């Protein structure tokens, strides 16, 4: 279109292998997830299969800069997003973001951004994809 | 509209005021900068005014991450936007980008993305806000 904003009120991650350890994760931690995306009405309207890696510890603030990649396929798509997130705030249950590009489909030549955060409830966030041509 | 691409083909650095090592860009250096934002039509539809600082180098890139401060005022509302930019992307043409609030007018609610190119022609660039509801 011009402009697409995809709400994704439930994310679940319905698969996680990782070594981060729980409280004290450090760089050279991974993580494998695999997602399903559901819409305002309850209805699953995609999927996300993605990695990550802590990379390295931001000197400002000792943040845990962890570079993530999936790619996300919806029902008409699908969307590739890669990029910098804090894992402090992964773990704080605040929002982050990183660049998203359609690579199918609806998607085609559209390009935005992938945000989500983790909410309270066990296994499960909230997100948001952003495009535009 | 839940979404909104502003597309602003050209944008002018009109006045700038910074410490930045032009051959040898480094961490500690500032600058402030005063922007005007075109349309496709060449219209003026706003101006930004804004700083950065360049904080870190990032190891996994050599990186020099900057961070952006910036209000942008359009003719129906003005947008807060800042964040983390690598300043050696900046100075080869490259995209950056970082959240934006909408504060007032037409985008108050919204958040998003600000986006911005600096083309290798004399003190322009283009860009690109995308928000949502």
């Amino acid at each position: 279109p011009q402009a697409l904003l995809i709400k994704v009120p439930t994310e679940i991650v319905v698969k996680v292998v990782d070594d981060v350890d729980v409280a004290a994760p450090a760089v050279g931690q991974v993580g494998k997830f695999d997602d399903e995306l559901y819409d305002e009405a309850g209805a699953q309207i995609g999927t996300s299969s993605g990695n990550f890696r802590i990379e390295y510890v931001r000197p400002t603030d000792g943040g845990l800069l962890t570079y993530f990649q999936e790619d996300i396929t919806l029902s008409d798509g699908v969307i590739h997003a890669e990029g910098w997130a804090d894992f402090n705030d992964v773990r704080t249950s605040k929002w982050v973001f990183y660049p998203a590009t359609g690579v199918s489909g609806r998607y085609l030549g559209l390009t935005g951004f992938r945000q989500w955060r983790m909410t309270g409830v066990r296994k499960s966030a909230e997100a948001r994809i952003l495009l535009g041509e």
